[PDB]
């Protein structure tokens, strides 16, 4: 019953999981080493294509938490989602934490996941 | 069945509740802010229930709660909250101590929650 | 309708929910006091702990969230469940954090929680 | 003979370390559990009374060294040393930074360090 | 004996605390609003500000306490050391910290403090 | 005739390991052990300490002040312990910092660092 | 540790010291200007409240002192101890002294302070 | 957790309470009717007594609080207590009070209470 | 197990008794002969003094009775704790008092007791 | 002679003591175990006996020394004066003093003396 | 016209401050200086003491007998001196007592008292 | 016209003053040091010797003001009366006041003075 997409057996995790209704992305990023607005869209691209995996797009997302090295980066993050998101935003909460990938010059300056749904 | 989103902040780019289906998805939720601890977390449930309240639901509904802490050391002042306020019936949850988008210090912010409610329909 | 098990009145939380299809764990901790791969261990074990309750498996875990004291520890817990989950992975993301407990030596350094799905 | 004051034998350090000109004081707490502007005084306090060990007063310190649990308390600290310095201030920075004490109520939320300079 | 330049009476603090033959910096900041080079540059800007009132220069500085936003930035304020501190370089330690000021698009990055020294 | 003596300079990272200024000495953080246990980590940043100060013929009896960093500050117990072996009842004023650092954490990471001021009366 | 609860800032006393185990209480006054028997009360009531904000009762008082313009009222405090204490009495004495207060119409009668244990 | 022994009913009061390691003591008072001396031997032979329901003895006194009609006759009790107390003495203070209780022929002239501690 | 500081054979008294935690002043008295406020601050210079036989101060004191020939001095004592007491004030009674000794020119005006605590 | 009234063998005093011109009143007290308003009047109650044995009144009285187990009642006593005493007063003071009775419930509050005069 | 002549009446109180009956002159309790020191107070009580006797021209000459009031008894030196320099070799007889007052002590108190009785034939 | 006997020069008093047909006492005491009875007894010996300078008795005292350390001693000065007055009694008050003199063992408790008539 539980369907597993975008496995990642190095990292040992799964990249999107179905079950039921709701679909669990796992933490997305991309553009890595990039500017901060390019690694929001870069992980908001990842989260895309993990959703068209199951035939959604951005409009099923209903919770998401985004990662921030430097948390006073949300208002970036506000600009990208009210240009990606066509008007319909997920319930969501950011946190500021390191992560287990250098910062400073092309670091990694930010991740997001989440939860979405689709009526089966 | 149809996402609903409620409780709309065009501005933060955010919804308040989010149902879907039997599930209902809060949004980080803050009250009483600039005030001490104690009250930052009642204004913080505050919140959650005038959420729930949108759809019907109370804090019984509530299955799961993430809770950020300027000061995770302030738990025990939470957990204090929590057994008044759910009266014997207590979520899952998990505690993270996070700085915030806003200033600390003297009036400063302290506490955020958010979580997952249920209502079969 | 909503089923609690594993219920710790002192700290007002509920170690596993019941909501209709879905199951959701407060952070588990085990082996605490020892050092980092033997937590990890002890947290999954917990987490099993509480699945079998409902007569559930590290099979139905759909999302984890993983809570460090040094997020640079990732490796030791894609080892653990590696060795653990059987070639089913749940999405995640991991964060560092402090804890309203001590570190150094004997002191806490991960916690996991999560959701869980079992259809009916 | 570089002179020692006011040593803990237990922890390891010397309260006050005279050389020369120079006096290198350990890092002062005092009205440990009260709210943070008390935490502030008790800490000027205890440095107080260290510098008094060699007959020496606040005006004799030349930099200071601010540990907060939490940052943006730094008014609070200023519009103490302005009632207790008599317009002769020090160079200082401030840091955020966990102490192996627990926070929250009654909690460790301020320590300070400092150098003093009196020519004999 | 101390003598006390740039005194800040707002903040309560002295820019450059002269004790016999050393001074004693408080953090210096510069160039706020801008990239992590830039404000590592107007940081050392006001460091030599600061210097020149008592006749001195960066080859004076024996020692320097850096704080970082980001501490991974450690490589961008080194390739500025080398550019500007031609040769002779102070001891120095390097710490993440939190600023009583807002981070993200504009925010502070970077402050530094230091001891000089010259002989009389 | 150069009054500020520079000792084990780092062309690489611009930093010096020790400045001698007039009756002080200035402590380039120090490291030592690195990917090995706190307690080995908190020794080697003391075994460099006291390379350090040797260049100038002292000794941890001449350390009148130390900044103690740590990636986990609970860890300050481990250190007193060491502090107590190799000090020998002669002990620094200091204070102790949590702090993440430009290199990995986790397994063989690093986890502590020290620097300090010395003081030989001339 | 010592918590300093009720604290009177103009006259210089702390209402309740908690020390380890005991708490000690200033000396307590109530419905002043009225009879002896409401002075008793009045000063009981006060004790209450109190040990109110430590979570005690009168059950925890071990020792108390009773001071009186008269000491011949003892009688008077000893019907209202039985009346409140039901069953479980301190040890006490009973001191005869003047009060900075005016005696006589409305004067002040009766104070009366203590200990109280509650073992941790 | 707290016991009350030797009670008194009627005056409602208790002669001693045990709370934790320490004793509180009733005033205490004997051999009324007769002169100052004696009465002071029996208000120590009543504090013995009643120490000796938990098996202690004077040694165990660590303070005194003694209520004199007349204070001027604290030398008698000086050399009572040289006496009976064998070297090792308790804190003290006197009082020159009035007593609820005739004085003259045959009147009551002294009292004492105190503190006693026994570590368990 | 108990310890007795400051003892004086003469009077049979110990100037304080140390009891587990607590810590028991024989009254104190100093500056005699002289007005009320210096005997008040004789009284607190030998508290201090008997203190510091157990490396405590006035912070370590919990409870305080204050002994007057004229109880209306207590706005004087009470100025004089303001002053030297640093915020942190004990739970008190005060009584007026004979003494036996002789009031008058140069008589005795004052005297204080109490218990101070410092944990083990 | 001095002459002397109103006896009391039992407490070796005498009430109301003539010598010539001058009237000299042991301790007044009455009204036992009242209030301090009633106690007050109970004691110049008993100063107008001992005067009246003699033909005198309070008119004739000339100084008063009044004992109170509690001083800052002075007032009430006051009061009671300007109520019993029509526009003429003593010469007085007041003292504040334990008494052989009890205080309390009931106990002894006040007692006053006194001098009188009479041609 | 009445035989007791009542001089000095103060209405509020209730009390005479100078009543003669015969060659007998009784005073009201004295006091003078309140707020002052023993001293003070004590030269204070016997100014007014003073003022009443010269309302029928006497002075400290004529007084007889004398009850001194002290907060404090043993200030009775403090009294001592002063009848000493203000009595002129002729002294009364007297006792003193310890008593409240119905006045604050402390800090400008009242301290001390005195009343007493004169005589003065025809 | 007035007369004054036995005047002390020191102390500033006269022991009797005549004055017309009055004889005015001052304060009497004797046997000092010696039980309550005797105390009494001597006072009155000294008003004896007062009153035989001018050739009178104890039939002549029209008043006295009895002083006491202890007012309940009444009934042993009322003893002494009978005995001493027989049938011839003086109008009294009784006062209970401290003295300028020690209490206690051998110290003084009691004092007399009173008025006398004699018609010339």
């Amino acid at each position: 019953t539980i369907r597993r997409y975008d496995v990642n057996e190095d990292r040992g995790h799964t990249g999107l999981v179905e079950a039921g209704d709701f679909y669990y992305l796992n933490y997305c990023v991309g553009n890595v080493g990039q500017d901060i607005e390019s690694q929001i869209n870069g992980a908001f691209d990842e989260m895309e294509r993990r959703l068209a995996l199951v035939g959604l797009t951005l409009d099923a997302v209903v919770q998401m938490d985004c990662l921030f090295r430097d948390v006073w980066n949300i208002p970036v993050m506000e600009k990208m989602i009210k240009e990606r998101f066509n008007g319909r935003y997920p319930a969501r909460k950011s946190i500021q934490t390191e992560f287990a990938h250098h910062g400073g010059p092309q670091g990694l300056l930010f991740q997001v996941d989440g939860v979405a749904y689709s009526k089966h």
